[PDB]
């Protein structure tokens, strides 16, 4: 009977050992694989990096909590994925053989697309990790014993904005909290966005207008049509163009502190599958999750590729979001015990959307769009104190359910308690 | 066994007849009593009031829908309830008996607090009804033939505050259309709130300087803390007060054209049962929607009494919204059914939320606030294109449900019908 592998125990993948198990019973192997023997919640990786939480707030030991529901545990790397043979390369050398492969290995952080950008090579950090979110506290709290320029923003093909803006606000905050803001020679804001607040989607109510209010409140200066070509010698190498791409200017801005959203690639081991994705390395998939050139592989989250329906003047991409990630984990699952049952599965993704919530401290913003191109749906971007209250409730509810086990209704649940909630609104 | 009665076909006992007749199958007898023999979707009456919808877009006959589900309908008007002997009396001098009687009669529209002005005895006229929204619509033609003053708002004691801004916002934009918006002196604005979006709610997101700005926007003239004290000669009367009630100014101010929300109060057949209500006459119910004095008799919708969290230098009150009232209705369906099986129903309204949709043409404004009391959970006002899209999705999803029949959970897909949608979403 069919042996069920998931590569990678993300937002994406933990959720789908637990769902895969469940519906497949104990008749069936289910394998979870990932190179951290830790579960992290990803977005709080922002307020790790400047202090205001501790990785042991964000993040448990994986192996308890899904043994004791009959997965199968490996905290290896993968490093090569056989597809014909069907089996994964793992670092030490072991191998694990599937029937089915679930791809959950969401981004590669792409740092060498700018030279000199990597975390460990220069003064620009990251908060993408809870790993780099530390390494930036760090560098933060040397900023604060010789104060410097700050530079805080999204590099070109970056696809993740909004923890950029929540980043550079809590900065800011922090700063005041601390009575060391007016040592700050300078701070800039540099997004490869064509304007404030179109968040990678061509903005989102009043997303523009708002986060233009809150850099401008917080003494904070912003570029937008940006790109860095390189980072060297603790300066941060612009370039800036013009609608049309054509550059207007060059700026070199000197960086004590740095902090820039990488542009996501996919990870080597998946990007290595011969014609398993795009050059960027996303997982071709269809609109049932299985891989276009793959019968037996299936994938979730980040890793798929997902076409642009627009394009900027400096690269940009489109943000992949929990409920729409749930959503793709819930329909592979589902179309992978049909595929089992020698039948096609019918399940989708759903409608695109994109759901954020940033965290300022006691307020906050929170977005919804669908779908992707205008008109749509739905389109809010809402500012309050609200916000905060219900991005603390998730994250207590998500890491919880990461503990006791989710099952394949789970991605509805995860939709009303981003809000807040089934639970308070009395059911 | 039991015969259960609902009492009034509107957004909560339409619903609940169905849910009821569902609930408890062919071995109950079913009666829905109504004033109208028609189903009308009040949220559209503004529309209506300004021409924009026709009366049978938003009505239609109940008989042949309910009939077919096995419900006894009544299009009867209900004079008297005598709760001793539980039975109602209708006004050709029928009586009906009941067992069980859940009350939805909704407002009574109480036009004689501001005497002058009822719709059939002055020119401030009124939308809550489709009768008087055509009304409305009639002497706005009027209007544009002689063209004067326009005066919309909310008188105190109201608690329906958002139909109030989309009626002055449709009446302007409707007035350029034709172009006679030029030949209008005056177009004021005047409301119970103490200030412009408070809503009966104590603002919620950005709803003052989002909707202080619309006013702006088509030349409208706004007082807050107002209170009408009559409406004699075409001439509105004015008192207007200070946040401690001092009167500051009185305005008389001449009306051409008028429409004013009226403070609700509970109509006269409910309010007239001894003990069953509070003052303003509605229905003082527990947490599981059953009458505080008779055991035998539920309430939802408007009906029900909810005591106010704040009050304000004028009366205002908070609006009873679609979401909240099919969660009443669900509880208190369950709970009949399970008093008729010898249980205590447990169910509850759940918690107090309003939600709000606003079409002002091809763009709108929504809110969503819970609970009653700031910090909010969920407090958001949103303002664009959507918001109509999501109003006339809602609209001709929930006719049709009226028109099909309606299950227990019906009340979770107002929910996500309201916005738009699980539908799109796609399930
Ligand atoms: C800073 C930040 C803030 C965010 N905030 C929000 C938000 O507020 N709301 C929202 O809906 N989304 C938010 N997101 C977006 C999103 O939901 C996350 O990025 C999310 O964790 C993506 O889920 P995933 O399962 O696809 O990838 P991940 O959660 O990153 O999991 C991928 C996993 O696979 C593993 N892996 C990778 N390669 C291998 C290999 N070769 N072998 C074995 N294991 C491997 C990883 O180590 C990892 O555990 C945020 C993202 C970031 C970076
Ligand atoms: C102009 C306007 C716009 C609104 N817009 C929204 C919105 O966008 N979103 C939202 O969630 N809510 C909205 N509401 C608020 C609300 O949801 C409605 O008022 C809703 O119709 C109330 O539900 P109900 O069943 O309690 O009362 P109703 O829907 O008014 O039903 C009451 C019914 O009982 C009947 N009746 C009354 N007396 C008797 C009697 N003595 N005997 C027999 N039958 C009787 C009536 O004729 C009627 O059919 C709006 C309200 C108004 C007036
Ligand atoms: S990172
Ligand atoms: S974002
Ligand atoms: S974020
Ligand atoms: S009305
Ligand atoms: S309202
Ligand atoms: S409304």
């Amino acid at each position: 009977s069919a042996h069920v592998v998931i590569l990678g125990a993300g937002t994406g993948g933990m959720p789908a050992a637990y769902e895969m198990k469940e519906a497949l019973g104990s008749g069936h192997e289910v394998t979870l694989i990932s190179a951290n023997d830790y579960f992290q919640f990803v977005p709080s990786n922002p307020w790790v990096g400047v202090g205001w939480k501790e990785r042991d707030d964000i993040a448990f030991p994986i192996r308890h909590y899904v043994e004791r529901k009959g997965i199968h545990f490996i905290a290896q790397s993968a490093e090569q994925i056989d597809a014909e043979a069907q089996n994964i390369t793992l670092a030490d050398g072991n191998t694990v053989h599937y029937d089915y492969l679930m791809i959950a290995t969401g981004p590669k952080l792409a740092f060498e697309n700018v030279p000199g950008s990597d975390p460990h090579e220069g003064p620009v950090q990251s908060i993408c990790t809870v790993d780099h979110a530390e390494r930036a506290f760090a560098e933060y709290q040397a900023l604060l014993r010789e104060p410097g320029p700050i530079v805080i923003g999204a590099m070109a093909g970056a696809s993740c904005f909004g923890p950029a803006y929540e980043y550079a606000m809590i900065v800011a905050s922090d700063l005041k909290k601390r009575g060391m803001r007016d040592k700050i020679p300078s701070f800039t804001f540099i997004t490869s966005e064509p304007y404030i607040g179109h968040l990678g989607i061509q903005g989102v109510g009043d997303s523009k207008g708002i986060l233009t209010k809150g850099l401008k409140e917080e003494g904070i200066e912003a570029y937008t049509n940006c790109k860095v070509t390189k980072v060297e010698d603790n300066k941060m190498y612009v370039t800036q163009v013009d609608e049309k791409g054509e550059t207007i200017k060059e700026m070199v801005l000197p960086v004590k502190f740095g902090m820039m959203i990488p542009a996501f690639k996919g990870v080597p081991a998946v990007a290595g599958v011969e014609g398993l994705c795009n050059p960027g390395g996303f997982v071709l998939v269809d609109e049932h999750q299985r891989s276009k050139k793959y019968a037996n592989i299936f994938a979730a989250g980040i890793a798929i590729a997902i076409p642009p329906v627009e394009t900027t003047p400096v690269p940009t991409g489109a943000p992949k979001t929990g409920y729409m990630i749930e959503s793709m984990v819930s329909a592979a699952v589902h179309n992978i015990k049909a595929d089992l049952e020698g039948r096609k599965g019918e399940q989708t993704m759903g409608t695109w959307n994109a759901v954020c919530f940033a965290d300022m401290g006691d307020r906050g913003a929170a977005f919804i769009a669908l779908p992707q191109l205008k008109p749509r749906k739905v389109d809010v971007f809402a500012y309050g104190r609200w916000v905060h209250l219900a991005k603390v409730a998730f994250e207590k509810y998500f890491i919880r359910k990461m503990k006791m086990g989710v099952s394949e209704p789970f991605y509805e649940k995860v939709l009303f308690k981003m809000m807040g909630i089934t639970r308070l609104k009395e059911e």
